[PDB]
């Protein structure tokens, strides 16, 4: 199934029938930072086995829900089940649900993700305000836009100098200085490695002198497509582990590590992002 | 279609009987700079549609045609309409013309396209003789030769170091000399970004400190397939925006900006490319 | 085909018949380096072609076959004909062989590749044991694991960092110092190129900013899957040139060059990799 405006328009149509609610705002949440979709209100839950032209999931298995209602007096639509493209996913797979949250009236888009901290200043359970990327995959021929473009939705040749809104970042760090949590906030450039394999030590240090605050395998596929149709972004990585630390004392990265990480800050992440959608603008 | 022998035969012979034209230079134009195959004389245009093998274009759509002619003097065959990875066209889709034009007698392929300015010394409308490439693609598994290797037009592991023919950008230095424009004249090494997003403002400060002059989204597949088969290159960008200047600013990547400058050069280019032709040797 | 337990239990359940072989060390050679499985003794050579859910290899023609026997006291498992990303396989084909060492009782795999050298203290002949790399295809989004992860052989998101043990590198200097060809022997880090293209002039001079010791077109893919199933490593890279000088001295890079430097140091190779196998650990 190709992400053109026909077969979004299609899913869209689904939705709008199922769930009577008009989003504003989407969000796609890291593994083990969910939780924020489970206390959404008024909600509905649309699995994406039902969902005319929404990627099969099965293969990976595990969750797959759209989730809408209401957040902060304001109306949602959630990815409950996140696609990633070291599963094998396409191009076309990952952008038809992020076309079909513009359709849905999306204009602002928030992402969190777990990563590894390149940048010698970041420790485990620190918050990277993400301002800019580096794309391995698609410096490489496998950027999420290859293909033909959907002209419905953007143009041919995104620029991506302001895929991560500067207003949104401004406000994601207010509101952790108004909570005294401002020492755990940074900001930083984010790459994106392909994966699934973690970053290799010698990767790491790659990074480290190619100017790169972070890596992790998400959050950039889903960003250009957002950019690609008009919608901002606010992406925030929660470091799991310093990646040149680790190599440096032989210590190794873990997904069990990681998600232990995401649970003792995801309490913190949740009331940080729901405070985050109460303040968005009207417009 | 594999872009092998008999595939690349049955496509030359079409060509060979409807254009009665045998080229000894090949042609590939960057956007806005395509107008000197409009003056081609004695021309003949094939669109790609009608010829054996060429790949399927209608997707992408817009302009694809095989234009043959001469040239200054010399006979000359160009691609109206060019290929870019970013569409999705498969290593065989892309060097299947090429190898084409090695079976009619290309001997030489003369290439522009549009780039962003790396290096400091780089202006909007300047010119950069490319003398070397980084090919993100190619370290990434998307080489445009990965596949099995086709005997008949080169070996399975071609040496690069002399992809950008020193003697052509030597004349094509001269000629700049001789009409008083060699101060617009740079060169310096190509890096290929698969693209279609531009360069990211990170993306642009890491070819900074990896030596990259310039950044665009073409010509290095182009550039392999002929190295693959023996026919010298000369590739020359038009550089329609300094990155790391426009990254300091906070001013956007824009292809109107972009066409706006290919208008701005294309007579100049035209005049250059002409003069290049004629002069080329007759070996 | 799958790189599943069921299919890669269905190849090991066929080998095991016909050769009455267990082993326990695979290897994997280098171009010009197999001698050393045409010394295998009582051994059992099996072709690719005749194994349930082996990969196809006669599009790129030559040998493919698990050659079965002893060596130094030891069962081995070798692959005569080794599989290349470059020539166009999928994930699932280069990993399955991997998995059925593994159901076979392979507890270590011992590498040997060609490959360029980028550290200036590396001459052509001399040999590098690796010890960590930068997986450009996997940075990329074209990592050997990319796609359902199968459970069965290892975890989601292995971790690289003892991905070449540290014992092996160390045993295979001491048989090194024993024979006194230590000179020949450095440490470093290796670059995966897809290839097929020799590394460009330009490319080399980024590795060598980038920390990396060598470049080549093989092993990583390999290296990832085994040490995804837990299968340690030793990879050995022989240098066949230094691209960094030879691009100061515009030499070109040639597969018949490197061949006879294959040549020249295979009997060395052989004696080394007969002596590590001898001298493993039992368990
Ligand atoms: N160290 C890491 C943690 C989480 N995700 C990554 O890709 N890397
Ligand atoms: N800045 C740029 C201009 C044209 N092409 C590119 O890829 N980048
Ligand atoms: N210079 C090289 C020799 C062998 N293999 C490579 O990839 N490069």
């Amino acid at each position: 199934v190709v992400a053109n405006y026909e077969n979004a328009s299609m899913a869209a149509d689904y939705i709008k029938r199922v769930s009577n609610v008009l989003p504003d705002i989407g969000i796609i949440c890291g593994s083990g930072l969910g939780k924020l979709i489970e206390e959404i209100e008024e909600r509905k839950v649309i699995p994406y086995i039902n969902i005319p032209n929404f990627p099969k999931t099965t293969v990976a298995g595990h969750v797959g829900n759209l989730v809408l209602g209401s957040v902060g007096g304001r109306k949602i639509v959630a990815m409950q089940g996140r696609l990633h493209m070291y599963e094998g996913y396409s191009n076309q797979e990952i952008a038809l649900p992020i076309r079909v949250m513009k359709l849905l009236g999306v204009r602002v888009l928030l992402i969190t993700n777990l990563a590894g901290g390149i940048n010698r200043k970041l420790k485990s359970g620190d918050f990277v305000l993400i301002k800019g990327h580096i794309n391995f995959p698609g410096l490489g021929l496998n950027n999420v836009l290859v293909g033909p473009n959907q002209d419905e939705f953007g143009p041919r040749f995104p620029d991506l100098s302001n895929a991560y809104d500067r207003l949104l970042q401004q406000l994601a760090l207010k509101i952790a200085q108004e909570n005294d949590f401002q020492d755990l906030v940074h900001e930083g450039v984010y790459a994106f490695n392909g994966g699934p394999t973690y970053e290799s030590p010698d990767e790491s240090n790659m990074l480290l002198k190619l100017g790169c605050d972070v890596v992790g395998m998400s959050t950039v596929p889903e960003v250009i497509i957002a950019c690609h149709c008009g919608i901002k972004v606010l992406a925030v990585s929660l470091i799991a582990n310093n990646s040149i630390l680790d190599a440096e004392n032989d210590v190794s990265i873990n997904h069990e590590k990681v998600l232990a990480v995401a649970e003792k800050r995801a309490d913190l992440l949740q009331m940080w992002f729901k405070e985050i959608i109460t303040r968005l603008p009207l417009d």
